[PDB]
């Protein structure tokens, strides 16, 4: 799948939003993940413990990690889709150490979607959002396809 440039901007244009609060955006949305399928902790052994939404809230390591995840994907958004570098490393380490299935990353991609609506309505309608939409479709379409050449799932 190919985005055209303006779908490519308003993707980055709610980004640039996103980015003035890293830290809040990575732990709102790794919650809202935990919350909503919950089934997702158990991948996480250092995280897997956290009982309630105030355990994660206070946790500084989960707040740490949804900086590294955050900072990642938006290295990968910035590069329009050119990203083939960037993508090895992460296909390699959530499919064979983490072994995280599709299935999951679309239920993140999920919980992207909410925290964006939430926190930024004005730049995030239908359009903006069939765009953020389109570029998580073509992220999770290309790391699938480096896991099968790995050897995962397919
Ligand atoms: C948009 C997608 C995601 C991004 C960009 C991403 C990014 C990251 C980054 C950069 C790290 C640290 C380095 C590494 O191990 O490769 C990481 C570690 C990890 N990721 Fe993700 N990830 C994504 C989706 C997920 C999903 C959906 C799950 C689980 C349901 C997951 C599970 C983990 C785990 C288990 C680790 C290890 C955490 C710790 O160090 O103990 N990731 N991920």
């Amino acid at each position: 799948m190919v985005l055209s440039e303006g779908e490519w901007q308003l993707v980055l244009h709610v980004w640039a939003k996103v980015e003035a609060d890293v830290a809040g955006h990575g732990q709102d949305i790794l919650i809202r993940l935990f919350k909503s399928h919950p089934e997702t902790l158990e991948k996480f052994d250092r995280f897997k413990h956290l009982k309630t939404e105030a355990e994660m809230k206070a946790s500084e390591d989960l707040k740490k990690h949804g900086v590294t995840f955050l900072t990642a994907l938006g290295a990968i958004l910035k590069k329009k889709g050119h990203h083939e570098a960037e993508l090895k490393p992460l296909a390699q380490s959530h499919a064979t150490k983490h072994k995280i299935p599709i299935k999951y990353l679309e239920f993140i991609s999920e919980a992207i979607i909410h925290v964006l609506h939430s926190r930024h309505p004005g730049n995030f309608g239908a359009d903006a959002q069939g765009a953020m939409n389109k570029a998580l479709e073509l992220f999770r379409k290309d790391i699938a396809a480096k896991y099968k050449e790995l050897g995962y799932q397919g």
